[PDB]
């Protein structure tokens, strides 16, 4: 029938009856008089001097009458223009030590002010362009930037913000995507996106509602202007106790649009940024009118940044592939390739990758099978992610052919790129005051938003506790996980004559080489701790190799060669059974597989100590192509890092992730072995390299904060990824490593290990350390 007294209901009323909620427009379900009653424009969105104390005219957009405050339907500037109040922006900064809410409020409400395409570096423009945002940032808690998820597109990131999940888990892997089981495509434009089957996880509003916390908004019909959205939130905040939501969301599509048209550094970006600020001011003036400006927690968050990208900087797949009419390409700042028709017999991923690899000197993209993408991107474990992927260089596009500028800016690139970085500000009672915090990942906010609302988060990819330092009052205290498998400490048991492995050759440990305690194994397994002069390891009897190998290299330690009488030296480990050892005959028979060592023989403390490096229990399967990467790391780079960081602690080991879910594989999940043998082949090799943040203190006597960098190098039988691999390792290996930079937390998921158990630092601080990522930007 009609929307009278029902404009912006917090309920979708039962079909077939017409709706009056904030989404009715999106479902073509509004009553005939929704536009008339609920979308009033008359006399704008701002009170004027002459309108003060007017008689209520029902048809005004917002009101300047005496009864307006009683209702909560004044314009946002009413008190400023009429009652002589100041704009929120013009008031001094003042610490909110507790929530100052009206009587009935049970929790501080949370409002999420999300902005699209908002680049981290826009905040440098400051008070001159955005005085309201600059106040929020300065007065509350802010980071220099926040890292989005890849791909750095709107919908993957927005739903990542809502769920705490990587796109591969929540299932919104792109703005555009195709699902082979559904046989349907998802797009901005279409009915398909209205089907719940695309949207996985548990967004914050569902978490809120499941636990009796009432949840507003989030998605808004695009036809509803910005000012009306702000007024509706303010109207909802004036509802009675039993009806009023404790969580709201506003979304601005700016400054993405102007970013796309004019580029990120274009002078045309100012008015759009002023427009955002104005909307923020309307919210804050509004809150201050309702006496909620020191009650509500406000998060000002972006989804990703914006880069200079013109259509003249485009790569065409038709310049590489002979039959581009046989494929479908998801184009732009990334690439996803798939067969055009499923029933094409000629289609073949191998030939396509071959044809797109290192062909032109300047080539501005790189092809990957999805499993070989840097593990830090976490973009592979979903049937909607095409097997073939193209990582496009910043500032460039990839298209299928020339007949596939109207745009000077775009985004979507690798989430470590500077231009893709975006904003975070937290303002309110629960956030800290005048506080700067380090950059962090948008996957972490869901937990924080649960904490601000007193909700138990659903399982997600944030590390709960890692952002406790953003908050005045922490409702979550993290605790270390319990160790599952106790290590064994095997003595000297077996004779050398008891081994027919086909191999030929010629105490203080713990406090020196495990600076941060023994890693805890968080699954059922059988492993041995092995002590040596120069290194300690947790040797697996199932996988026949170390789970981890830990050692410390001071700034003044020497790099010695491998003497060539020990070139093929592998020694049986007296402390481990032949039945739980590797054998060298497998390596001999396996024509594609050589081997390497986790503790480097190159950094041995003495000649006698160097022999411990050639034990069968320090040995790990390596492809000759990969041995170029690993040998350059161990020989040159680890010393380099010790010198520059005043010593370094290094924990190295294998990872098995054949089903590319970013999680530790079980035995069955291993799909490759050294031939005719039970030696499992790792998919990647990690290292965690720790030192004292204060570089003046050595690594082994650090009284302050720690400094970490890590990687997860893929274990590849070629170096096709590195187009300069024909050249010397100084030209290419370090770039390859930087691209596969990782967080310690990535390694823990992939290994089922837990590091940094014995430190003199709080566990929240350690959780922050584990989520850190060295980006090399
Ligand atoms: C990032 O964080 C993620 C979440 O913690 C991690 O992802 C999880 O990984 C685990 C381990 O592989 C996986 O577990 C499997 O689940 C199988 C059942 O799958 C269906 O149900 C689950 C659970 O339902 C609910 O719980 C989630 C939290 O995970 C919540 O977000 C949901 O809203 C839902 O909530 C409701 O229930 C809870 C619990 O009672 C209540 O608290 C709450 O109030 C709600 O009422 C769903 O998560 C699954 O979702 C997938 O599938 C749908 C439909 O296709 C997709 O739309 C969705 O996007 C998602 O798809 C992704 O995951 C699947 C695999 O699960 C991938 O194949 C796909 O490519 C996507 O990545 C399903 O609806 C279960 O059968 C299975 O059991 C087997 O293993 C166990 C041992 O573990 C054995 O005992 C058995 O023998 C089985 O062999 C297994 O338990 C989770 O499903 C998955 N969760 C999510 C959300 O992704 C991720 O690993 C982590 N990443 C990193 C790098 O750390
Ligand atoms: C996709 C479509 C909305 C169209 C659009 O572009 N709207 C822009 C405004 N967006 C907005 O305000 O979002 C705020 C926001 C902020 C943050 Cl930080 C994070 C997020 Cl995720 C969002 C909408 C309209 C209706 C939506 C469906 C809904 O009606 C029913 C389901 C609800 C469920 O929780 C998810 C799946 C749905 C099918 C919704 C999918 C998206 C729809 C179609
Ligand atoms: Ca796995
Ligand atoms: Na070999
Ligand atoms: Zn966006
Ligand atoms: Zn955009």
């Amino acid at each position: 029938g009609s929307c009278k007294g029902r404009c912006f209901e917090l309920q979708e009323v039962g079909p077939p009856d017409c709706r009056c909620d904030n989404l009715c427009k999106s479902y073509s379900s509004c009553c005939h008089d929704f536009d008339e009653l609920c979308l009033k424009t008359a006399r704008g969105w701002e009170c004027t001097k002459d309108r003060c104390g007017e008689v209520r005219n029902e048809e005004n957009a917002c009101h300047c009458s005496e009864d307006c405050l009683s209702r909560g339907d004044c314009c946002t500037n009413y008190q400023v223009v009429c009652k002589g109040e100041s704009h929120w922006v013009d008031d001094d900064c003042e610490e909110i030590k507790v929530p100052e809410c009206p009587a009935g409020f049970v929790r501080p409400p949370l409002i999420i002010f999300s902005v699209d395409g908002f680049r981290a570096s826009y905040m440098k423009k400051g008070s001159k362009v955005m005085p309201n945002i600059e106040k929020l940032r300065s007065c509350g808690t802010h980071a220099p930037y926040m890292r989005p998820v890849y791909p750095t597109k709107t919908f993957p990131n927005l739903y990542t913000l809502a769920t705490g999940l990587y796109p591969e888990s929540h299932g919104i892997v792109g703005n555009s995507m195709y699902d082979p089981v559904f046989d349907a495509s998802f797009h901005l434009r279409g009915r398909e996106k209205f089907n719940h089957r695309w949207w996985g996880g548990q967004p914050l509003w569902i978490t809120a509602t499941k636990q009796g916390v009432r949840a507003g908004t989030f998605f808004w019909s695009v036809s509803i202007p910005h000012e009306r959205r702000i007024l509706t939130i303010l109207q909802w905040l004036s509802l009675p106790d039993n009806e009023r939501p404790s969580v709201y969301a506003f979304y601005s599509e700016q400054p993405d649009f102007s970013g796309h048209k004019y580029g990120p550094f274009g002078p045309e970006m100012t008015n759009p940024l002023r427009e955002i600020d104005k909307t923020v001011g309307q919210l804050m003036d509004g809150l201050k009118q309702l006496r909620l400006h020191r009650c509500v927690n406000v998060i000002f968050v972006g989804d990703h940044g914006m880069e200079d990208v013109t259509c003249d900087r485009t790569e065409f797949l038709s310049n590489y592939l002979t039959n581009v009419d046989d494929i479908t390409l998801v184009p732009g700042t990334l690439g996803r390739i798939r067969a055009k028709s499923i029933n094409n017999s000629k289609y073949d991923p191998k030939t396509i990758i071959a044809a797109l690899t290192c062909k032109k000197p300047d080539q501005h993209f790189k092809p990957y099978m999805k499993q070989h993408l840097p593990k830090r991107l976490h973009y592979a474990n979903n049937r909607r992610i095409e097997d073939i992927h193209l990582l496009v260089d910043r500032r460039w596009h990839v298209a299928r052919k020339p007949l596939d500028c109207f745009f000077q800016g775009d985004h979507g690139f690798d989430n470590k790129v500077n231009s893709m970085q975006t904003v975070f500000v937290g303002y309110g009672p629960t956030f800290k005051y005048r506080t700067k915090v380090p950059p962090f990942e948008n996957i972490e906010l869901y937990n924080v938003m649960c904490d601000l609302l007193g909700l138990k988060p659903a399982p997600n990819n944030g590390t709960h506790g890692s952002l406790n330092h953003l908050l005045r009052t922490n409702t979550f205290r993290p605790t270390m996980p319990d160790e599952v498998s106790r290590p064994n400490y095997p003595g000297i048991m077996y004779l050398q004559s008891e081994f027919d492995l086909g191999c030929t050759c010629d105490g203080s440990t713990k406090e020196r080489h495990l600076l941060y305690g023994r890693p805890a194994v968080l699954y059922r397994t059988s492993y041995d701790i092995l002590y040596h002069t120069d290194f300690e390891s947790g040797y697996s009897e199932i996988f026949l190799m170390p789970l981890w190998t830990s050692y410390t290299i001071s700034k003044q330690a020497e790099v010695s060669s491998i003497p060539e009488h020990l070139t093929n030296c592998v020694r049986p480990d007296v402390r481990v059974s032949p039945g739980f050892s590797q054998n060298c005959l497998a390596y001999k028979n396996d024509k594609q597989m050589s081997y390497g060592f986790l503790f480097p023989p190159y950094l041995s403390s003495s000649p006698e100590a160097k022999y411990d490096a050639f034990l069968v229990t320090n040995m790990v399967p390596m492809y000759p192509a990969f041995k170029r990467v690993w040998a350059y790391f161990q020989r040159v780079l680890v010393k380099k890092y010790a010198s520059e960081r005043n010593g370094v602690n290094v924990i190295s080991g294998p990872i098995f992730d054949y089903n590319y879910d970013g999680l530790r594989d079980t035995e069955d999940e291993i799909k490759q072995y050294v031939e005719g043998s039970s030696i499992p082949v790792p998919t990647h090799y990690y290292s965690i390299i720790t030192s004292c943040l204060d570089f003046t203190q050595p690594a082994d006597k650090c009284d302050g904060p720690l400094s970490v960098s890590s990687f997860i190098l893929p274990h590849r039988p070629d170096n096709d990824e590195s187009c300069a691999s024909s050249e010397d390792e100084s030209k290419w290996v370090e770039e390859l490593m930087k691209m596969h930079t990782a967080r310690v937390r990535d390694i823990e998921h992939l290994t089922g290990l837990d590091f940094y158990r014995k430190t003199s630092r709080s566990y929240s601080e350690i959780l922050t350390l584990k989520t850190y990522l060295h980006t090399y930007e």
